[PDB]
């Protein structure tokens, strides 16, 4: 009785207070596609996608706009919508940009369904809202800024930070971790992210060194698709290997967990397949005994983790803050879901125009 | 903002048009516990449990009555409720009767949540209602009654039946299947169910004979907890081994699927953990590539299968027809979800009194 | 030919001198079902069940009373009795409360059979009575009470104690172990019990820290049914992982040992299936090379371990002392089987009335 | 040093004499992106991509146009180019449409490199040109048209055809195969392609029936990413399971071969990663003992198979014949590489104009 009536997308390049430097390149602006899903019920679903590089930004918008005719006049039934897209793209390949587009549609449809029922997403999924501990996610910032941002994070009440490492020398990785540690004290989380930058022997050598220093987890040490190599790295470590942000669909998560690639998981609300894919990913993490965190998309991830049996950490990295009202808040380091229907996304319409492609 | 305000259970022994004879004993009447979950929104959630033997009926109701103190005044959030029950029973053993009672609470809570939102359960879960093929489920009836019941089922539009086998001789198993097949023709499903009655070598011998005869699946050939033995049986067969009705929680399903016990699965809405458990089981079946059917509880299973990516068959075995209004209908052998909020269970209040224990 | 003539059950809530605090809740009083099995030979068998939570207490009594008609007029043949119950409950689910109930019948039947033959249980099983080293089992008591209780146990002649841990911080776990170690010295056993309270990475981190401190075993680090997770934890440790109190039947022990979940086992006389299940569990532990301890039920466990080829420790935790004569004694920390027929259980009939439900 | 000096893309929707009907939908016209890679040597590399659905057509062209900045002024060294693209898209996801775009650049770059050296691509790779046996590839055509196209293919000299199957009834699959077989005789190949349309149990049942009829291979019986399910299907067959057209990169082929998903492989020159990926795929097939065929892209696949140690069949399915001069010929069913530099693609420039989007 509630039909999808239209799809509107806006491609933006939004500024970042701090560029996200990684060992494999810098993300200085966030290329985003903002999504509005119109319905016959007088509500509009909102979601957005992260294109990672501006090279893929216009292609992703064009893809979504050409997909509108697939979903317009279909019922607002996101699980059924997802199965339809899966089958329609089964020859072309239901992965990559195509899967990311379907995930954006999925996330806007669930927002709209929450609005239809005038209830937050987390409650529509049958769970209570709860605060979720969050770590402040930084980047490959150099010892000076990394220590400064770590101190500010602790001052704002976060109990952990993530820095991105993979400097030319191991001693540079260690100097950054040591400087943060001396500034925050022992009772504080320091996660580190290599962004796929090491080969397997280098990952073992750097990770065992970092493990001696004291870190909370070691994230994507090597190529994301190399589940076997991640298993070999994890086999040489006590500290948990963490991965999952690049899993395109829960089927990729299933392959990785099946061979023991990691003791922690952090799906990406976009790449895992939206709310629908997240729910399936959480069922897997529960059965494999994997504490499950989020990657980006903090607005919807606060709802999703509240419904996740093995919920671990929320990643605070506010890529869309310049175009989304800050209804999501942080109290004592914990993300607090807003008392709003659906996801709680309200566009900053006066700001969006500044960034349109 | 919506709280549970009461729990009421009624234990009944209800009549069956045909006793469910099995290889390991006869269920002549259905011992049920009917559950009413009152809420601060006025609506009342309805579910029921199947105790299998009257020996367990009063024990199950007593357990549920003593569990009221754990859920009354809690939010109507089934997923959070389930996590609380899992933790509170973790020393006692969150399995068996305790797990079945938690599932009954879960199913009533989801019915109530659908009622709060004035929407059928399938749509609350994000899926469209679709008709789902049902087989008419019979029992260890002997050649004559098995054939007559198969003919009546075909006349009612069903495209498959299930008979329960495990007679003293294999030739008696074969005689029933052959007689059904003569009466219904080649283009018709005949599922067979041993109800755990064989050892592994006997299962292999009888199953290969049934395979030659022509059957749709072979269900629970040996002890339900012996997943390894089911794998060995399946390794000698082309016809699929079917199991799952006795999995207590998705964790037992995960163990069976992990070792290849069966090529088909049929979780029981009660034993698998209610809606919350069924959704998790549904995610496992998709990733393991297992077509997923239901066992009993046709009223809620029609909703649940419509949301299940690998949905296969609905088992039609109407244990509670004498106390529940026939709002679930069958058109051309397909179960049709009624346009009613939540599950669509309406008590026959004047009938329930005739059967109270 | 000795027949069973009747079954009498009494549900009691008995006081504990020290509540059993665990990381997942406190057992402040012990809910027990006391069992009398009447026979045609003028002897009555005695046993009891531990319901863990009062929520299950009346349900468990009701179950046993409704099972009386299954066993009355049957031969006093516990092994044959066990097979009949397994079959009768094979549809309902021969696990959880049902399996615990059958175990209570088994344990009283073997007591009565010892009485028929005027001989202690251990001798009826073909073994010599022998002293069995026992550890004094405490709980999550805090550093001060844990140290005081450890000293008291040392003064009484015990060579080991178990404390339950899983405080909010690892440093709190370590502080308790350190303060016990200061007070008892190096030549003394300190077992620790997490009661399923940790996820797999937290278990590895905490267990590797406790291992450096010096502990005797690490019991149930994670969810009891997660055998694979227990193996992953054990794979990171030199100290043995200990589990088994929550195995419902030897078949669950067989699954856990087959995948290497633990290097020690401790079946629970109730949950493992009584004497009949214990003897089978002992055969499994011998072949898998697993030293085998007990959990609770110290009265019957002294008999059982004396017949167990890999017998390790007896757990001294006197749940039923307020209603059972102290015929079991401890000399130099060793449990000493009483020279009484059957198990040596004599009811304190004057005390039982004070705690009836 | 030769540099890339420009990249031009043209999106076309070209006509097909016969629509490619499949069990999951029909490709009635071919959406292609034609690629021109201009170089400082004057020669222009040519290649094209198949978008499968018009829904992806403009998005793929937009992506390629925005990738121009990454490759213009880079050396014409395809292997180094591919490494650079893999690194640049390692955050976005080097798969799906992005990977197909990189493959189109790779195939154009190798054609240009053959042109720089005035030599056919096969000779550039160090192999002699040799005729490659080709099967005429049809679709889900129905009994009458399937048989007519098979008869025509046999008259044109082909020794094998492929039909696409997965009709509603297995009996219809069999009728098509039987009708073809009567018309072409026993000494003739009949490949069949389910295009992922079956679940695992249905694949086993249909495939064992097909194997009794006599077919040459069974292609993509189930979901393309379900390598484990393909292994289970292959475990029940003597006839080989064939897959590969949907592997995105040789790394996906490595995962599938590592678990034994199939006894035949058929990489797609586009999805596998162009020439560079094909050569890596061919090294894998050799070591795993897998006869390796092609999927689509017949113009360059004739060159690549002549260099492939386990080369098996070439798929003749002429998607681009409306826009590419017919320099590739077929003698006695064998593809014959043209005596032209690089790949031998010459645009039909006056025809391309008719199909531009
Ligand atoms: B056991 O030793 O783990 C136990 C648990 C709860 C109460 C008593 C003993
Ligand atoms: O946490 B991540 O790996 C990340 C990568 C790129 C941009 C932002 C975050
Ligand atoms: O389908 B079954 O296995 C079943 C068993 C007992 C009663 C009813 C149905
Ligand atoms: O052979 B193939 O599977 C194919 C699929 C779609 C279009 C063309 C060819
Ligand atoms: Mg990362
Ligand atoms: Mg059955
Ligand atoms: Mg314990
Ligand atoms: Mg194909």
């Amino acid at each position: 009785e509630v039909l999808i009536t239209g799809l509107r997308t806006r491609a933006v390049n939004v500024p970042l207070a701090y560029p996200v430097h990684t060992a494999v390149g810098t993300v200085g602006t966030a290329p985003l596609v903002l999504i509005d899903l119109a319905t016959s019920a007088g509500v509009v679903g909102h979601s957005y996608l992260f294109a990672y590089t501006p090279v893929a930004l216009k292609s992703l918008k064009q893809l979504l706009d050409d997909m509108a005719a697939m979903i317009v006049n279909e019922p607002l039934a996101p699980v059924s919508l997802e199965a339809m897209l899966a089958k329609r793209f089964c020859l072309a390949g239901y992965t990559g940009l195509i899967r990311m587009a379907a995930a954006g549609i999925d996330m806007a449809a669930w927002d709209a369904l929450g609005k239809v029922h005038e209830t937050p997403l987390v409650k529509l999924l049958g769970a209570n809202a709860r605060p979720v501990q969050a770590y402040d996610s930084h980047s490959l910032d150099g010892v000076k800024l990394a220590t400064e941002r770590a101190v500010t994070a602790a001052e704002l009440g976060f109990r952990a930070v993530k820095t991105k490492i993979g400097y030319p020398a191991l001693d540079q990785d260690l100097a950054v971790v040591r400087s943060i540690r001396q500034a925050v004290g022992d009772d504080f989380g320091i996660m580190v992210d290599y962004n796929q930058s090491l080969d397997v022997p280098a990952a073992i050598k750097r990770s065992q060194a970092l493990q001696q220093e004291g870190v909370t987890w070691i994230e994507e040490p090597t190529l994301q698709h190399d589940y076997e190599g991640h298993q070999r790295i994890q086999s040489k470590l006590n500290v948990p290997v963490q991965m999952g942000e690049n899993w395109l669909g829960p089927e990729e998560m299933f392959k990785a967990l099946s061979i023991g690639a990691c003791r922690l998981a952090m799906p990406d609300a976009m790449k895992i397949g939206g709310v629908t894919g997240w729910i399936r990913a959480s069922a897997l993490a529960q059965q494999f005994g994997i504490p499950m965190s989020s990657h980006l998309f903090q607005e919807i991830s606060a709802h999703l983790l509240a419904a996740t049996p093995t919920a671990h950490w929320l990643e605070r990295l506010d890529l869309a803050g310049s175009v989304i009202e800050p209804t999501l808040t942080f109290e004592g380091g914990n993300a607090v879901i807003p008392d709003l229907p659906g996801v709680g996304i309200i566009w900053r319409e006066k700001e969006i125009g500044k960034y349109l492609v």
